[PDB]
């Protein structure tokens, strides 16, 4: 509605989308154009904020859910969580996010910071056990809804009205390419649906772990019609992608975008895609992984810096 | 450019030009808060528009030379980050010198961005690091220092962008600007920018009752990382500020943490001090229907492995 660099947003929800793309410059020694849309650029670091924001936003257009009496309930230890959690507490809903204990005491700390209930799960069970606790929680209390059930509804929609306008908009209709990984779905899905409503006849590539190739689970979310190939990468080039761009072009992003970047590149050395402009997405704030095996090669090696003495200063 | 229409030319095009958010739940008072969202920066804090302003600047006056120039600066803070990330995007050489006391987290950061880091006895302190950056400059032709406390780009930086953006965000409403002085760039600049456009605006400064010295009082160690660095900034200027504002470390941790609950703002000690400050003032009678501004100077998460959830001036 407004322009944010002009104006003051009523509320951190406000602030959701429109984030900003760049060129790839140093890292890109390619004949092709490579754009990256900056998802990371969103209030709470990563693309789950348009999730999280079209699941308040929808299903309180809807009549589903009420702030103050709804109660928001989700398994989930990554950025969805986070984003759930955080547009909950503006709005007046309670959270509750649920998670296996065994995983990152920093996800865990972030859900809590915004005032979500954490429910902690047995490391034993898995996501399973996660899973269980949500039915039982949803099942037994008529106020309680399961953000899943929205998510599974709202996802594609949400990049098709948002991020896939965007991307046309900053690249004046010019898009040969897409280049996404699969997650949920929702940011391929939805672009690709926008980009084939305004007769864009860009090629569309999903990016998947080939550690875990399983798009060649599969989420509902996910419509594998508008996808024309995948592209395997490896944990190993991931993180290596995502450990140079930092240096490369100042990107400072997680183990997707690595991936997607890297699959990017390797489109764009094909002779056919010279001159051509091929958009992919940097879905989350690298800050979040500095803990994880992303950055622990850096980490070993500033820890074991020697020290000055005092007769060298 | 608009970046909602247009793909930026690389990161440090995206610096500035922040957005900012009325604080609704957590103001109960009969005052407007608006919040500069420094937290929004490419690299989620307000430094990077003082490493902008450090290599623009700098390289317009022939003080670095590309391919030639090394950056040098003494600090485990945001202003580390910043020089170390618009430096590898220009093609410059840092080296960033802090006490080995510092977190191995803001080392890791340094490192992420290609920065040399140099680590410095920290039975020396800040001193030990002042002196290594002393020795770097002296020794080394090509060095040249960031001076952050010290350097004319600083407040020059804020009255040019972050001013002017806080007049035209409110509509030329600022009847108040409240902010924690670190170097003192972003009070000064902006104060600067206000009387240049006839805003009678009252400018307040923050720092910690623990280090009280814009105050008079005397310096010591506390949490509020960003500000309260143990002496006057050169940067800084008095004559602009009408009033400071003292905040416990205690009182800057509550608001930090209620900040993300009441109204979604996740930031770190100095947000919480900034907007506890501007609480405090917005109290009183004649800001009754005033509008108040404040910022928001960087993003909590890095402060999640701090105790939010003298070594000061490193710090920033
Ligand atoms: C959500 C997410 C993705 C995938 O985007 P989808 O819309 O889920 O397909 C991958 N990377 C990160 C870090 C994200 O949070
Ligand atoms: C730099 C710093 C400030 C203070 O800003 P100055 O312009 O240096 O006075 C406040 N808090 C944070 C987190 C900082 O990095
Ligand atoms: C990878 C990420 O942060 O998101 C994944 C998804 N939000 C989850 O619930 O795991
Ligand atoms: O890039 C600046 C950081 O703070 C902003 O909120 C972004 O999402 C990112 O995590």
């Amino acid at each position: 509605e407004f322009d944010p660099r002009n104006n003051v947003a009523p509320s951190m929800d406000a602030l959701i989308g429109e984030t900003p793309a760049v060129y790839l410059k140093r890292m890109n020694d390619t004949a092709a154009t490579i754009v990256l849309k900056l998802e990371c650029e969103n209030p709470m670091a990563s693309v789950k904020d348009r999730l999280a924001y079209a699941i308040y936003d929808k299903a309180e257009k809807e009549g589903k859910i009420i702030p103050g009496k709804s109660v928001i309930v989700e398994a989930t230890s990554g950025n969805t969580g986070i984003a759930l959690a955080h547009i909950g507490t503006i709005r007046g809903y309670k959270v509750i996010i649920v998670m296996p204990e065994s995983m990152s005491i920093e996800r865990r700390c972030l859900m809590r910071i915004f005032g979500a209930e954490v429910i902690l799960t047995p490391a034993a069970l898995g996501m399973k056990g996660a899973l269980e606790a949500v039915n039982r929680i949803v099942s037994n209390n008529p106020d309680a809804v399961s953000a899943n059930q929205f998510a599974t509804k709202y996802n594609a929609q949400i990049h098709e009205e948002t991020t896939g306008p965007e991307i046309w908009r900053q690249t004046k209709g010019h898009v040969d390419c897409f280049v996404a990984g699969v997650g949920t779905g929702g940011t391929i899905t939805g672009v690709a649906r926008y980009l084939k409503s305004v007769g864009c006849g860009a090629t569309i590539f999903a990016v998947e772990p080939a550690e875990s190739p399983v798009l060649s689970f599969v989420p509902e979310v996910f419509e594998a019609a508008l996808v024309d190939e995948v592209i395997q990468v490896s944990g190993d080039e991931a993180i290596d992608t995502a450990q140079k761009l930092p240096r490369t072009d100042g990107i400072f992003c997680g183990f997707s975008g690595g991936a997607n970047v890297y699959a990017a590149l390797q489109i764009a050395k094909r002779p056919e895609m010279a001159g051509k402009t091929i958009v992919t997405v940097i879905p989350s704030y690298g800050e979040r992984y500095l803990s994880t095996a992303l950055y622990s090669s850096i980490k070993d090696e500033v820890f074991a810096l020697k020290v000055l003495s005092a007769a060298d200063i």
